[PDB]
């Protein structure tokens, strides 16, 4: 049937990367993810019913076992090079031998963790991003902690509040796994500093995957600087830090960063003027809100990225519509979110359903241009970064 | 060196491809070989971030998979051809958009096909999961009991110390479901087929040897003839009798009438109901003494594993005292190698939320030997890490 040519199809890919590696040459990102999917496609085709949910499995069992030892600190007790025992990790750490051989031998057949011998350890390429609290190791963290026990409670969720899409900042599926459905994401985690602290760490970890300078062109913003010399110039909505102004302004140095306004919550805007250096040059710091209007008018770009997501559609246009009446017929606004395809990849739409749990969604271009068409805006283009889905939806006054 | 293993595995896809075509087989060995290699090619490719990419959706495509089971949208698509999501949506009553991004989530990943921009249909993945079968169960009890018992031990080791969980008292699972002074049959005891649903899955993880076609009974048909009295085959804790028919029509001169299943009186009673040319069959606790003397044979298959070490003994203790001298004892478990394979040590963590384990030969002779036995042989399935372990009085 259909399922003996896609085999061929990604056997001709595997030869074509082969000998790519065997030349050393770089691979496109795009060619990465085909391989990347053609593995995994591959693989669900290959298995019967049973191997597959026995694959489900042993990623649940996986998962647990890798969250247990970097909470436990077991991979950070074993050397990032060489073998050591189970006993001495066992030392080391202060903990059964048992449940570290048993928790690791997991990792062990999955290939996250090379045994020696009989009773010896190593680390390999896919254990060392947790033999520390990292950005990544911090993902997972969060992952399992914050996110797996909503998707458990989804079908009691929907039982309570209705087969419905969740969406709104109460009442949502990880409020409601927590026992306090009353009360918002942010009340639950500002009760705990480390688990704060750890989301923070997580977050700031894919706020850096995709960046906006060097992928979109600023040259015409060069010439609108240089016409008023006084009209604000990029407006981040959201922009948490104000990494993303200070990439744009040093790669187009046209474009001064004090002529730019980060806009974030007040207490998101403190944080960025404590660490920040007072004798350098910074972007204007606005505190705002999203429901009420945006407070620079006229301004060249305004940006608002990873922020979309977060809203239902009628959110969506609400904030929409504050830029749409604040931007001039020239100005540009740039959304920054995944867009997915239909149908959609397997990390987007992972995504999509972990963001139900906090009231969000993932959207196609098409439910892009319904929530910006309703706004008063319309589509002018689309940058699709290489490698993945996430874009910059150009979009301008209709 | 990373290249070849490219090519060997590109390899083995172009000797798959031609045999699916025709509708082949292809040998077991070589479906191992491709299943493995697979899996490693996606370790070495997937960066870090995609890995945990992986292991999310794992999670989120169980989630998909028990939602549309619930809301009976399986139900709902027809048998061969697509449908809409309008109508998907329409015959469940339920919002187009959540049908649509759920089950966007086992499109991507292979369970179900879109046809087009809005049409879905049936696969060959997602049809089990449309009805009451083994597969179907296992699936809604991993989401159901083994999910919450799993997310709960960072949170268990932090209460009652990071160390092996043993014992039917404060397991992981009743931790998990707020009740840790309750034993986990307690549990499974709330609804009656609470219960059923587990029994009924446990035909998913039942990869089945056949015992018969393993261990050479021919030697207890000798010993039937010198002893008209004496009781043949005892299967403890065997449950359905299966595995006593299946022997029996294999081994001749080995009757039926002469064996004894034993299991708890409630499923005793439920086999009798469904039953009717048949073994003893008695109520009984394999936890106290065995009230069958003098067996040739005493099985004890796949349950071993669910208890300590200790407990262990004292369970296999009651079946040595009942043994005579040229008595045999049959353990029909895992035996774990050294590292052991993905299946065994995904269940052997699994176990750990109910207080059990699987052991290799050497945990398991430590305990067979605290019971006043010792291990003549190990008769192991092929293609797997299923033993037989042969069991005599020390
Ligand atoms: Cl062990």
């Amino acid at each position: 049937p259909a399922v003996a040519d896609q085999l061929d199809s990604l056997a001709a890919l595997l030869t074509s990367r082969a000998q790519a590696v065997r030349n050393g040459a770089a691979v496109p990102p795009q060619q990465h993810v085909q391989l990347v999917k053609g593995l995994k496609d591959a693989a669900g085709l290959v298995n019967e019913a049973r191997e597959d949910l026995g694959d489900l499995m042993m990623s649940f069992v996986q998962v647990t076992a890798l969250r247990l030892l970097i909470k436990w600190k077991v991979f950070e007790a074993i050397p990032l090079e060489g073998t050591i025992s189970y006993a001495d990790v066992a030392a080391r750490v202060g903990i059964d031998v048992n449940l570290i051989t048993r928790l690791s031998w997991v990792l062990v057949a999955t290939g996250v963790l090379k045994q020696d011998g009989s009773d010896k350890i190593q680390h390999t390429a896919r254990s060392r991003p947790y033999a520390s609290r990292n950005p990544l190791s911090a993902m997972m963290i969060i992952g399992f902690d914050e996110y797996l026990p909503a998707l458990l409670a989804m079908p009691g969720y929907f039982d309570t509040y209705g087969k419905k899409e969740p969406f709104g900042e109460k009442h949502t599926v990880k409020a409601f796994s927590e026992g306090n459905p009353e009360l918002t994401v942010n009340q639950i985690l500002a009760s705990s500093p480390e688990r704060l602290g750890n989301m923070t760490l997580a977050m700031a970890a894919m706020e850096n995957m995709y960046p906006l300078s060097g992928v979109y062109d600023f040259s015409w913003v060069a010439a609108k600087a240089a016409s008023d010399s006084n009209r604000p110039l990029i407006v981040d909505v959201g922009g948490a830090k104000g990494h993303t102004l200070q990439a744009i302004c040093k790669d187009t140095p046209a474009l001064p960063i004090e002529r730019c306004v980060l806009e974030d919550l007040p207490r998101v805007i403190q944080v960025v003027k404590d660490t920040s250096d007072a004798g350098a040059q910074a972007p204007q710091l606005l505190g705002m809100d999203f429901n009420q209007e945006q407070p620079v008018k006229g301004a060249v770009v305004y940006l608002i990225r990873r922020c979309l997501h977060d809203y239902s559609d009628e959110q969506c246009v609400r904030i929409l519509g504050h830029l749409a009446a604040a931007m001039a017929a020239d100005s540009v606004l740039l959304i920054g979110e995944t867009v997915l395809t239909n149908p959609p990849s397997r990390p987007t739409a992972m995504m999509d359903i972990l963001l139900a749990t906090i009231g969000g969604k993932e959207r196609t271009i098409d439910a892009f241009g319904a929530v910006v068409g309703r706004a008063g805006l319309r589509i002018k283009g689309v940058c699709k970064q290489e490698g993945g889905d996430f874009s910059y939806i150009e979009c301008v006054k209709a």
